[PDB]
């Protein structure tokens, strides 16, 4: 049995969960649920990313403490993820004593080992508020086209890009005061010292080809020292021995993966597992599921931080693409920027889990939620292929055979075809070729429905003396449903629970080798109903 620690990226505390987050958390959860079904020790770890200047300022604007605000969003996030049945073993916060201690420990080791440099930089500063301004908190007039009210390093009228120091008549977004350049000592992590180590990691063949290609572009451009400090006022962790200095959010954020695991171990009273998973000699596996917009932090800064502080590095990074809706980036004006909470007012979680899983692969390409296709595919595949095998057969079993399945399989060869597919389907789940697994499963579902059509139970049922034939056919279909629901158990947790209640059995991966014979099943109300485009139209309207 493997020991596996899996994470998803830590959601920003000052935004609601949306369908882009859900792609990542669903992808990870399907993989995690499969690994648990194969008997491994799995720890699925996440947390909110709760630090930084935007959070500090938003809390001030709301007139509440940052602690109050992040606490409220953590609850909102966890409610949403729970509604999608994301099966975390722990959901913590980067704003935690565990992450503080681990961030201070890693920093102190990096510093003792020679990987922290001090250098003075010059940055725009709001003298009224009394704070350095990140680029997006500076506004002014575009130096090229003279358009007013442009933010940060780019103009949304003419498209020009420039340093915010080039803005005409610059203003602080916080106070309206004119910012000035001010010097400040910053601490830098010496990423370039890890170049050779990181290049060897890139060539090993573990990472997604597309990610390794991006890494080569970054090595070509040249690694640079990384500014990991921010001046007060800040919401984050203060740097030991450096009054008025804080760790930049992105330094402490991946350490939050460790902090969340430490929290889980401590709450369990488990004094051994943290070191078993994070020491350099670990035999446990560590996987980060992440989006393509945060590769650099996880593939360059993070392994180097771990190496330099005497911890193990990730076994793999699993990177996915962006979510599009109807082929395009999510659009507020079109109602396609869809929150996870809004989704659940209109559809169940299983429908989206299924749709994403059917499109996902081991590559980093974007995943398109085409809403018309969503309706067609859920109805065709879930209602009419898989659930149909239960719904078309269970009525006869319950009404004419007292709920009892036949004592033998009607078509043992066909059953073996279904169980023989377990190796390829499981390999597809394992390798993250989710679309391939779904295609195989639905090909089997087509065979199962062809079997039932060939036996014509709606004819057999009306013909005198054919009761045994009817029970045989319907029991065979139910056993095929049992197998397909096992293969789909990582994908469709709630439907699976309903299937298990109907079948009077928990679905295990190995259990498919023992069909249900001479076995009582239960009645059920609709296992899964059809959806329609009116519901899609309502979702879109509700999201505008
Ligand atoms: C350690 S992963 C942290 C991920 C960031 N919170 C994503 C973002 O804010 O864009
Ligand atoms: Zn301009």
């Amino acid at each position: 049995a493997k020991k596996i620690l899996v994470t998803c990226a830590l959601p920003y505390a000052n935004g609601s969960i949306h369908l882009g987050h859900m792609l990542e958390h669903i992808q990870a959860d399907v993989w995690v649920r499969y690994q648990r079904m194969r008997g491994h020790e799995v720890n699925f770890i996440c947390a909110d990313d709760a630090h930084g200047t935007p959070i500090m300022l938003k809390a001030q604007q709301l007139g509440i403490t940052p602690e109050q605000m992040i606490g409220e969003m953590s609850q909102e996030h966890q409610t949403d993820f729970a509604g999608f049945n994301i099966s975390y073993d722990n959901y913590h916060s980067t704003h935690s004593e565990e992450n503080r201690q681990l961030s201070e420990l890693i920093y102190s080791r990096l510093k003792e080992n020679g990987f922290i440099k001090n250098r003075t930089i010059s940055q725009l500063y709001d003298p009224e508020k009394g704070m350095f301004l990140p680029d997006r908190f500076v506004k002014g007039t575009c130096p090229k086209c003279k358009s007013p009210d442009q933010y940060g390093d780019n103009c949304e009228v003419c498209g020009a890009t420039y340093s915010p120091t080039e803005l005409i008549e610059p203003k602080s977004v916080v106070s309206g005061a004119t910012p000035v350049m001010r010097d400040s000592e910053h601490f830098f992590f010496d990423l370039p010292s890890f170049s050779e180590m990181l290049q060897a990691w890139t060539r090993s063949g573990a990472l997604q080809e597309q990610v390794a290609n991006k890494m080569q572009e970054w090595f070509e451009s040249g690694l640079q020292q990384w500014d990991i400090s921010r001046d007060a006022p800040y919401f984050g962790f203060e740097i030991p021995n450096a009054p008025g200095k804080y760790f930049y959010v992105w330094l402490d954020a991946p350490i939050g993966y460790m902090g969340s695991f430490k929290n889980l171990c401590d709450k369990r009273g488990d004094s051994v597992s943290f070191d078993e998973y994070w020491k350099k000699d670990s035999t446990a596996e560590l996987y980060h599921f992440i989006g393509k917009d945060i590769i650099y932090f996880h593939s360059l800064f993070w392994p180097a931080m771990l190496e330099g502080s005497n911890f193990r590095k990730p076994s793999n990074l699993f990177v996915h693409g962006y979510v599009t809706v109807n082929g395009a980036k999510m659009s507020k004006s079109r109602g396609t920027f869809i929150k996870a909470s809004t989704w659940l007012n209109h559809f169940d979680a299983d429908s989206l889990r299924y749709y994403y899983t059917a499109k996902l692969s081991s590559r980093i390409d974007d995943i398109d939620l085409n809403l018309e296709d969503f309706v067609q595919r859920v109805n065709a595949d879930i209602v009419n292929k898989v659930v149909n095998l239960a719904s078309r057969n269970a009525g006869f079993i319950n009404k004419r055979f007292d709920g009892v399945l036949a004592s033998e399989l009607a078509d043992p060869q066909l059953y073996k075809t279904f169980t023989d597919a377990a190796e390829v389907i499981g390999e597809a789940w394992e390798s993250r070729e989710f679309g391939k697994a779904v295609r195989e499963i639905m090909a089997l579902a087509d065979l199962a429905n062809r079997y039932v059509d060939e036996q014509a139970p709606w004819v057999v049922a009306k013909q005198e003396g054919r009761d045994a034939d009817l029970q045989a056919i319907c029991s065979m279909g139910i056993n095929l449903f049992r197998v397909l629901m096992t293969y789909l158990k990582p994908v469709l947790p709630k439907l699976t629970e309903r299937a298990e209640a109907f079948l009077n059995t928990e679905l295990t991966w190995d259990g498919i080798q023992q069909p249900l014979l001479g076995h009582k099943v239960n009645p059920f109300k609709a296992l899964y109903n059809r959806i329609d485009m009116r519901q899609v139209e309502a979702l879109v309207e509700a999201s505008k």
